[PDB]
């Protein structure tokens, strides 16, 4: 259940925080490692029954491998002093944060360097890549954004989650979640990609949103965005949820039109 | 006080273009016997009304002329709720300008001259609003609006991020603060439309700015253009230029461009 996956509070040690809001607080922290190292971590703590599905979150991600999809380093129990517990999920700390600010970043002088489309495009494929994986576990992740995405120590990006934009119009109406749910959320993020940080559809409001996608709009093809990416991104979009692509098709989509650029 | 009022008669609401706790289109007939476009503004607190205060706004406002100014036109009563009457722009507000200036399907791509144009406009509107010694206290580029011919001109549909740091600790409102605001708006537009200091939420605005903090330089924008944005906002209020001193740096950069 938690076996295997529960760390012991004597070895964390939590820091100064990185975020705050409203799904819990996310802090840096030091982990002992049973290597007899200490580890730099990020741990987000946060209710009767939004406790259990605290750790429900941790039940089906306690288990994923892939290098991008984010990795959980542990579950931990704290005592408050009236004894409830206080659950805290501990991820790995990573210095350049989601891909939301840091794209937004890539456009002032002093953040990161100005990010070229062969880099834009390697965004996408790693999120494909990682959606891919768990798109075969059948797992729903149902919360897809630039914002959920943690970029590696080595510059590649991993799927994560900590919003009507980026839900479907399948699931808008009905409130239902399927594989191709996940898949139009891919597109937008791949608009928030290619535009570099920018809302989703400039000019409409969050209670349009429905009636907006119910007249056949869709986001716009983003200025120097290339012709065959946005109709693999407008591909994510199609009415009909059976008639989108699927996690792999986008891949392979992505990791040829990549390698034909210079 | 009246004679800046407008019948009711001659005034017909069309559908919304924004709500707040809104704006309508309509049709105003003038005096020349055609009827114009026209946006509608109903805004108050009435256990007690300064109304008898807003009128004043909307009196000493709407003899104000100049071309970077946006026009009111007149109010109308209606028992009891005020409206004001705009000039119908379809260009609508800059913000939103700029971020469509950015997708296909959009305004074209807006070059860096034509959005020195945008600046030079702005700081013209607002050296004549301090010249007549008028504080607008809300600057950004969703309160600026773009006429039938591209150019903008100051407004206030009626913001942490715009509001200066000596009106952030206490409570002074003064023309140097609406200069930080335009350094802002600035960054704004030469980011078309990024929202002001990416990765620094609201409560933390104060303290940031406490610690030497500025807005940083966008992708592309010139070191003299950046050098202009950041006089805006020096710690203190009285090292600030005056939009007039802005407006001439601005023009002189602007023309030193190619064309
Ligand atoms: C400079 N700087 C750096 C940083 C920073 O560094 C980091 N390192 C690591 N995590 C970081 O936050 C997190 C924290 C938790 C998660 N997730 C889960 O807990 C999770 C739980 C249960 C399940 N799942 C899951 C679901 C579906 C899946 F498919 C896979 C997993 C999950 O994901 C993802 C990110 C940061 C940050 C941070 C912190 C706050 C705000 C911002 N904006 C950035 C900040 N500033
Ligand atoms: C495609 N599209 C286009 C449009 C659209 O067109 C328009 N035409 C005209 N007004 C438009 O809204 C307004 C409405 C009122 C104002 N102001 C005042 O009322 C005002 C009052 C009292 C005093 N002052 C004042 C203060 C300081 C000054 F220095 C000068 C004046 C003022 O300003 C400015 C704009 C629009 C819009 C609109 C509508 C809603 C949302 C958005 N975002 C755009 C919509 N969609």
């Amino acid at each position: 259940k938690l076996e295997d996956v529960v760390i012991d509070r004597n070895l964390l040690i939590l820091g100064k925080i990185l975020g705050e809001g409203e799904f819990g607080s996310v802090m840096e922290g030091n982990l002992k490692q049973e290597d007899g190292t200490s580890l730099k971590v990020a741990v987000k703590t946060m209710s009767q029954r939004e406790i259990e599905e605290f750790l429900s979150e941790a039940a089906c991600m306690k288990d994923f491998s892939h290098p991008n999809v984010i990795r959980l380093l542990g579950v931990c129990i704290e005592m408050s002093s009236q004894g409830i517990p206080k659950p805290m999920v501990i991820l790995p700390f990573m210095k350049y944060g989601d891909l939301h600010t840091y794209l937004l970043y890539s456009r002032l002088e002093t953040g990161p360097k100005h990010i070229p489309l062969q880099t834009l495009l390697k965004f996408m494929v790693d999120i494909a890549l990682g959606m891919e994986y768990l798109s075969n576990r059948n797992f729903l992740h149902r919360d897809l954004a630039a914002r959920n995405c943690m970029l590696r120590d080595d510059m590649t990006v991993c799927v994560a989650d900590f919003p009507v934009k980026w839900i479907a119009i399948e699931s808008l109406a009905d409130r239902v979640y399927t594989s191709k749910s996940d898949v139009w959320a891919f597109g937008v993020t791949m608009w928030e990609i290619a535009t570099r940080g920018m809302t989703p559809y400039p000019g409409v409001q969050n209670h349009e949103m429905y009636d907006y996608l119910l007249h056949g709009h869709r986001l716009k093809q983003p200025e120097d965005c290339l012709d065959e990416l946005y109709e693999i991104m407008y591909s994510c979009w199609r009415t009909d949820p059976l008639d989108r692509p699927t996690f792999s098709v986008l891949r392979l989509q992505l990791e040829k039109l990549l390698e034909s650029l210079p």
